[PDB]
């Protein structure tokens, strides 16, 4: 029901649908977009992508929109993940601000 499983390269994350619906205009937030990654055999979404980054992508949702790159995720890895997950321009501006890039 409410619980969703997101498998990033073998690492399972569990969150609530309501958490992903904090941002409906994103890959994970839009049922039509996330469909592309759904695995009906395991009832989960699968992404062959970087695992350390995903904590920070998930925290954007959980926190209601804050971007905080952990020091162990390289800058250009995280940037690319923002792009891929379709977090959008305001998320990218948060990233710049949080990185001191303004």
């Amino acid at each position: 029901m409410e619980r969703v499983v997101i498998n990033i390269s073998g690492l399972r994350f569990e969150t609530q649908l309501k958490t992903l619906c904090q941002f409906p205009e994103t890959l994970l937030g839009d049922p039509k977009r996330r469909m592309r990654y759904f695995d009906p055999l395991r009832n989960e979404y699968f992404f062959d992508r970087n695992r350390p980054s995903f904590d920070a992508i998930l925290y954007y949702y959980q926190s209601g929109g804050r971007i905080r790159r952990p020091v162990n995720v390289p800058i250009d890895i995280f940037s690319e993940e923002i792009r891929f997950y379709q977090l959008g321009e305001e998320a990218m501006e948060k990233f710049r601000e949080d990185e001191g890039f303004l």
